[PDB]
């Protein structure tokens, strides 16, 4: 468990425009999420949650300034909308629904736009206006397997929004199936551990990670405890976090304890430059472990 | 004179939204302005000037994304417009008109909006939506003489746009007089050296810094060479630069050399967090000095 005494820096006041505001909202949202699930507010300071929640609501409200009439998001309203940023807003707001009031028309409008404007006939999600802060997208910044990585990223956002939006967005179940088809068709050709992990989570959420795909997912780990590529450590933390979430979806609780151990032994507590995806994902994944299998420990 | 070899950190790529983009635009605009006047492009490398102009045009074009329909500016289009930021864009664009193409409808639309929407019936300019980046407004930040300091700041911007805009904005001369009236009526009650300096320049531009007001302006200086809020180095560089511009308007060349010398002795070359106003003002003021006293004697530091 990441001790609350080491997480004070994650309580951040969001500011800036469409991208930077989300860079600021990210650590506060996910710190509250993780401190909640690990029952660490007595140590952190019980009275401090109210203020954190006010900062999350400020982040949410400020983000609406960058909601374009299409319901998509960009750094500023005169900039063409970003597929990735819109999917990231969906990912954050969906997780934050039990913390603050999230307008379902914002969330589901963003989902519908992604599907109707940015999914292609083969199921891929396409980015036409990349975020300026490329450091906020984690391992997706790498040029290789970008189609697969982004399609998995967006698909994960649709899945995390499905319960809220499935009655409001006609196109949602078919979009999920199409994206799933694309990932499944190309999974065995993947070479990056990062893509194996993020696409693995997306497929496992649909019950479509099995057979030789599931074997590729599991055997891609090094020392059965991490998904790693030659490159930035932060990308490996992010990848292993997506893999932990896929293991939990799979209920592979035997495999989980070494992965959790490796994540704790990285002594990574979020925050800093280029930390957005690693921070969201490591605390999302460890919170989900605490919720689902804290009894499985090394 | 600030040596061109010391200035290359002022050529920067502007980025971000309506406030940050101007934080980036400021050093490069004023660096080119200063290098032009002091004819230092040899030491710097004359091949570099075209690239700097392209960086200025990029800042200009990017800034237009944050021009709201009213012609006012804020950090983002859905934010309530800022009186200060709109006046600062007018200030920067007015000085950049000789470097790149500045659309006069953009510039004078902002001027007209300031007068029609943000000047009160007693001539004060009011800020209803302060900038998020309070570090970019210099010594106006936490300045308790708020109406005097902001009215002086906006008036100064109106004056630097007057030649371009008075033909398109027929309310500009009256707005200038009313702002000046407000400053002159309350100048003697000022206490902050910063406000004395910036309102001093605004009045001097109009020929209305005289008599006891002129005496207060001059005797507020310390050691006859600076306008000082103790411990506030960047504020003081900015304020003393406004004071130098005021002295040059007064043509008080007996007073000017020690002020120029103090500014040079700070070994301050702009740039860095919170440096926007100090950077714009010191290079504006020292360029005007070079322009007004072109054959002054070499500074022996
Ligand atoms: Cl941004
Ligand atoms: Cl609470
Ligand atoms: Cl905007
Ligand atoms: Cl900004």
């Amino acid at each position: 468990m990441l001790d609350a005494e080491r997480l004070k820096h994650l309580i951040v006041t969001p500011s800036g425009c469409g991208e930077q505001n989300m860079i600021g909202m990210t650590p506060t949202v996910i710190a509250v999420h993780y401190l909640d699930e690990t029952e660490q507010w007595e140590k952190f300071g019980l009275e401090k949650r109210q203020g954190a929640l006010e900062l999350i609501k400020k982040g949410y409200t400020q983000q609406l300034a960058f909601r374009q009439p299409s319901s998509a998001f960009a750094a500023f309203v005169k900039r063409a909308p970003s597929t990735w940023l819109t999917a990231y807003v969906v990912k954050v707001f969906s997780l934050a629904v039990n913390l603050i009031a999230i307008d379902s028309q914002v969330l589901c409008g963003a989902v519908k736009w992604l599907i109707l404007e940015k999914q292609k006939p083969d199921g891929v999600f396409q980015e036409d206006a990349p975020v300026i802060h490329q450091e906020m997208i984690g391992g997706l910044r790498n040029n290789n397997e970008k189609d697969m990585a982004l399609t998995a990223f967006v698909l994960i956002s649709l899945q995390e929004a499905k319960d809220i939006c499935e009655e409001q967005v006609n196109s949602l179940p078919g979009s999920i199936t199409k994206a799933g088809d694309f990932l499944e068709a190309n999974y065995m050709n993947l070479q990056r551990s990062y893509t194996v992990a993020i696409a693995g989570y997306a497929l496992a959420q649909m019950g479509r990670l099995k057979g030789p795909l599931l074997n590729k997912f599991l055997t891609t780990a090094k020392d059965k405890n991490r998904w790693e590529d030659p490159g930035k450590q932060l990308y490996n933390v992010e990848a292993t976090s997506y893999a932990l979430l896929a293991l939990l979806q799979l209920k592979d609780f035997d495999f989980v304890p070494p992965v959790v151990r490796w994540l704790n032994e990285q002594r990574y507590y979020g925050g800093g430059y280029g930390s957005t995806q690693a921070t969201f994902m490591v605390f999302q994944a460890l919170a989900q472990y605490q919720k689902d299998a804290p009894d499985h420990q090394e």
